[PDB]
């Protein structure tokens, strides 16, 4: 067959019939910048919920493995590293969550960004969503552009936890995010707390701080819709350990000496397009995070989630995770 392997050796020390199963959700998140996320410093309060849950450690150097959806996404889920890494291979070879569903791992994928970006393409059709248009997500009607919203991507999960009953879940939701450059349409008018606000394509014909109003408030939708995941993972609690990992997948330029949007290369890429936040929240001490600044990459993302359900494979052995 086409696959390229990199982890059949990857084995499950502990089974869930042997230890409380476990769900996680993993939000993949766009655009965010960690500059822009007050636990790293920045001045606004654009993650005010997130700051009011115990247990959510923030991961304050963690830079991406590009500057583009498309480069990104696929070496997040990746085994070969941000220095093997090839965007145009990346398709071929068996990634994290193919060997995750081989080991008896759920693996669901919801998607209101774009797609998958290659990562769920051996993987049953079944267990991929697009979650972009009205017809699958319930919740597009809250906005004057009548887009989709994150929040429609919890609506009948439980019904997949009951599917697979018993069994460790990972549940991944690709959100719309800060999607640009229209980030004004990013967010319900109920997130419009920084004013004025850019609306207008040409962002470098807008007011700087009205650019970085639209941003932050799209920002605060995102803070909503990662809370509402724990909200939604904790009334699982009773029958599992439960977590969430949020990563994104690049930062934004937002006007600095002039550049904007993201997708330049990563050998001459301005530090907003590669410094992204990183939260993780469980609901017990069966996984511990790393310490909150640890120098860590999107090459982190594979060893969390094989560490997340006790699973072991050669190829990731000593690579830094985001849980101990
Ligand atoms: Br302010
Ligand atoms: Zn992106």
């Amino acid at each position: 067959g086409p696959t390229i392997y990199h982890a059949k050796d990857a084995v499950q020390t502990t089974k869930p019939s042997e230890r409380k199963p476990r769900l996680v959700v993993f939000v993949v998140g766009e655009t965010a910048r960690a500059d822009h996320v007050q636990f790293n410093g920045y001045g606004r309060e654009t993650f005010p919920q997130l700051a009011k849950v115990d247990g959510l450690a923030n991961f304050s150097q963690v830079t991406s493995c590009g500057t583009s959806t498309a480069y990104s996404v696929p070496c997040m889920f990746s085994y070969l590293g941000q220095d093997d890494y090839d965007v145009d291979t990346a398709k071929y070879q068996e990634n994290v969550l193919d060997t995750l569903d081989r080991l008896g791992v759920g693996i669901l994928w919801r998607d209101n960004n774009s797609d998958s970006k290659g990562v769920m393409d051996k993987l049953p059709a079944t267990q991929y969503f697009d979650y972009k248009s009205a017809t699958n997500n319930t919740i597009c009607n809250t906005n004057p552009y009548n887009e989709c919203r994150d929040v429609g991507m919890l609506v009948g999960l439980d019904d997949y936890v009951s599917a697979n009953n018993g069994k460790d879940m990972l549940i991944m939701l690709h959100q719309m995010g800060n999607h640009g450059p229209a980030y004004f349409k990013r967010y319900d008018e109920q997130f419009a707390k920084f004013t004025p606000v850019c609306e207008g394509n040409e962002l470098a014909k807008c007011e700087h701080q009205s650019l970085i109003n639209a941003y932050d408030n799209a920002l605060l939708a995102t803070d909503d819709f990662i809370a509402k995941s724990i909200d939604w993972l904790k009334t699982h609690e009773a029958n599992y350990d439960v977590a969430m990992l949020y990563v994104s997948d690049h930062g934004e330029s937002l006007g600095e000496n002039g550049v904007y949007l993201h997708g330049m290369p990563n050998a001459f890429a301005p530090k907003e397009q590669r410094a992204v936040p990183a939260f993780f929240w469980s609901n017990n001490t069966t996984f511990k995070p790393t310490a909150s600044d640890t120098v860590l990459t999107h090459d982190a993302i594979t060893p969390t989630l094989l560490k997340l359900f006790d699973v072991t494979a050669g190829k990731v052995k000593d690579r830094a995770a985001f849980i101990q």
